[PDB]
């Protein structure tokens, strides 16, 4: 646990029972906790809870932000657990607009680089935090997937943006990966995908169509895999694919059944999180969708 | 065609012989022109011809913008074809610093994802052009994905930025594919993939490794796929997995090739826009890596 100064601001590693008394000028805003892992914090006694939890947890330097100004913005610093490099930040809706979340975390992150030894960092940012995303590229962390989760508190699921930095990023990089599914009849297979899955045909050729692209989102460039028309008379040899979506898994599953696709549920619970069930194709590939719940 | 009302400015239905005049101002501007798709025009003439050129697109709904000072700032609009709603737009280098293009832009948004009819559009931008990915995130668009490009008067493959707004709101959505290729030894696949494709390991269940899931990534969500151990005379159908990468082929090719992978030989130019190599599997399963170049 070391000191960080920037030019205006200076972290100082959190002291629960010192600073759970500013930070819960952040901790205890139901519009900043808007954003957070679990709702706000009842009392500054809570937060000081809070606080102490994850200072706890293991390898997490956490910073308390202290301004210019014989004042305490908020918290910035790295999640502790993680296996590889959790970026957290959060201020009192007034520290915005001057720019110390993106100086102080960019701080952070500047030192964990370097003299913190890290090969690189992540943020990982709900879709429609846009003050934070905004704070995140500003530091230079940039979109490297994006995942599903769940926080207990929230009556459903959210989109989960991953950013990262590396100290030096790599020259090559496999953008996506699309993998083949022999299909017997292309043409039906999209409009089963697409009432199923809500995939749209990225493109066909062929007429009836012997190979497509079946894009499992809206957006030209995402999640997908294509079509290839197959002979025999014999039918294939399953393929298996996983589908980590957004939304209830139910919500999904209903989904499925409606368009009267083979399905190998409801959904059921899975130990590592995730609520499951499993698409069957006619030609016997099988495409489990996982959801957050 | 109908024209667009906003608190400053009037959107015209764009008038190449009319208008060529005024917006060569722009594509005449090499300053202007530098992210563009193609080279600046040489001539108002050349302009006008490039004009009804994208008018003539399919979809291709443009105005001209007038500013509140009977001046033409510019173009804006929606491109042609794409499938996926497009969005242009580019302004004389007198002509920024107005919040035109904003304006313009919002307002050519606005009135698509309503009165147009549609269900989203999208932008792409280079990553460099922050003074457009400025405007763009000022009018709600939002970084969906990316992409590699590249322009033929380029003299090599650029990253593009694919924003967007959606009127909808598909809950649902699938966020990662990941699909499993039954291979005979995962523990060695692994250290194939690993030099060959620079995957990481993330997965190693069981001694020696029965299933496991190499990342294609340094970061923690992003491409990847699963290694499934199976013995018997099989697999009897490979897998075809299509890898768009980033980073040119020869030098993706060379990893590949060093790693000792089975490559079908040299990267070949393909008629859609990559080059690309196929490392083939021991087990048959064959890995097609594309590159922009
Ligand atoms: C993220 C959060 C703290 C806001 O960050 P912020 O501090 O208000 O954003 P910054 O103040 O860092 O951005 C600086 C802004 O001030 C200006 N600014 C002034 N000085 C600046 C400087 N030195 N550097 C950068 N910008 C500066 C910029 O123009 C910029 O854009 P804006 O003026 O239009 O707002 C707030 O949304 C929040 O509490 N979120 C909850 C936490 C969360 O969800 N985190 C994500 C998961 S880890
Ligand atoms: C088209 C584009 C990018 C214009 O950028 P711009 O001129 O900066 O966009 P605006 O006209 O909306 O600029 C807004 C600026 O004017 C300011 N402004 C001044 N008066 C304003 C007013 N009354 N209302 C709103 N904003 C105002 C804004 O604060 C903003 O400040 P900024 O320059 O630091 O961003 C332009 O640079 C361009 O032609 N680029 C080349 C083509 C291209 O980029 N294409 C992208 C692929 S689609």
């Amino acid at each position: 646990t070391a000191h960080l100064r920037t030019a205006r601001l200076e972290l100082t590693p959190l002291d629960p029972a010192a600073d759970a008394r500013h930070l819960h000028h952040a901790y205890g805003d139901e519009e900043v906790m808007r954003w957070w892992t679990r709702p706000a914090c009842a009392d500054p006694a809570e937060t000081e809870r809070y606080l102490t939890s994850c200072a706890a947890a293991p390898g997490a330097r956490l910073w308390t932000i202290r301004a210019p100004d014989g004042t305490v913005p908020g918290m910035a610093g790295l999640l502790g657990g993680t296996d590889v490099p959790g970026l957290t930040w959060l201020l009192r809706r007034d520290s915005w607009g001057h720019g110390y979340a993106t100086e102080a975390a960019a701080a952070v992150v500047g030192h964990a680089l370097e003299d913190g030894g890290l090969d690189r960092v992540e943020a990982w940012i709900e879709a429609g935090n846009r003050r934070s995303l905004a704070v995140a590229a500003r530091v230079g962390l940039t979109e490297r997937a994006r995942l599903a989760q769940h926080y207990p508190h929230r009556p459903g699921p959210h989109e989960m943006v991953v950013l990262g930095k590396a100290r030096a990023e790599e020259p090559l990089t496999t953008l996506a990966v699309i993998t083949e599914l022999p299909v017997r009849d292309v043409a039906a297979t999209l409009r089963l995908v697409e009432a199923a899955l809500g995939a749209r045909t990225a493109f066909a050729i062929g007429d009836p169509p012997e190979f497509a692209e079946a894009a499992l989102t809206p957006w030209s460039a995402g999640p997908r895999f294509r079509l290839a028309a197959v002979p025999g008379p014999g039918p294939v040899e399953p393929v298996r694919l996983h589908l980590d979506a957004a939304g209830t898994a139910d919500s999904l599953h209903r989904r499925a059944v409606d368009a009267g696709a083979r399905v190998d549920g409801p959904p059921v619970r899975r130990p590592w999180g995730r609520s499951e069930f499993v698409i069957t194709l006619p030609e016997g590939h099988e495409l489990t969708v996982s959801a957050p719940v």
